[PDB]
């Protein structure tokens, strides 16, 4: 598990600065293999972002990808991201190929996003999706044992995947982001109450838990205090912006 963690999804990652974090999660499109190797040389462990449950892109972006057959026309679909059928062969094949490409680039692991997006499907279809998700993650782990798998949540499949995840992230614990509104928004107690049962099960298993909380740059003093608060509560935190385009904070100064 990480001593500290940073996420950076924007262009031009400041590599010297990110290299001082223990785990760093990156959008690989913005790095070359020499950059990934540099982070490892400095002693950091670099992860590549990989969205498992959704195709990141508008429609027509997905048209040019050759993956359209696998898109699920869910009711509450977000613009610029498409929920994918985790049982569709072209989608699973795409993800495994991407995993191999990212291994070849030198990434020590993958940060697996949208593990709960199948919950947007019609209720009677969710179990089929959950089982396809679990079987996919088991196949990914078997095919790429050299990639540490850093789950974003995934509570509905973690219990059936012992030894698979190296850590589990939760956005968010105290300070969150309302993407629908484009507003920073504290995490309601309701959300922490629902998380407690899942996080306690992970804590009991010794699973490292990362907190991804959100505060804007002008509240950097508050972000440091929150980082400290999250560490006192057992999390390895990163407190940053929702674009992950900012050198946020994981620990004290």
């Amino acid at each position: 598990g990480p001593s500290s963690v940073a996420f950076w999804y924007a262009e031009r990652p400041p590599l010297a600065e990110l290299s001082q974090f223990d785990w760093v999660v990156l959008e690989a499109a913005h790095l070359k293999p020499a950059d990934v190797g540099y982070l490892k040389e400095q002693g950091s462990t670099p992860f590549a972002y990989l969205s498992v449950g959704e195709f990141d892109g508008d429609a027509a972006a997905i048209a040019d990808s050759g993956l359209a057959r696998g898109k699920s026309a869910v009711r509450n679909q977000a613009w610029n991201s498409q929920v994918m059928d985790l049982a569709a062969p072209s989608w699973r094949a795409h993800l495994l190929k991407r995993a191999a490409e990212l291994r070849k680039q030198g990434y020590a692991g993958l940060f697996l996003d949208t593990l709960d997006s199948f919950q947007l499907q019609a209720e009677e279809r969710r179990e089929g999706q959950r089982r396809a998700l679990a079987s996919f993650l088991a196949q990914l782990h078997r095919q790429e044992p050299g990639l540490k798998l850093f789950f974003n949540r995934g509570f509905e499949v973690l219990p059936e995947l012992p030894g698979v995840a190296s850590a589990v992230a939760v956005a968010s614990i105290h300070a969150g982001w309302d993407a629908a509104a484009g507003q920073y928004r504290e995490v309601p107690q309701d959300d922490r109450d629902w998380l407690k049962g899942h996080l306690d099960a992970l804590r009991a298993q010794g699973m490292p838990i990362v907190a991804i909380d959100y505060l804007p740059p002008e509240r950097r003093d508050e972000a440091r205090a929150l980082a400290a608060r999250l560490r006192s509560e057992g999390y390895v935190p990163f407190v940053s912006t929702p674009a992950l385009d900012y050198l946020g904070v994981s620990d004290v100064e």
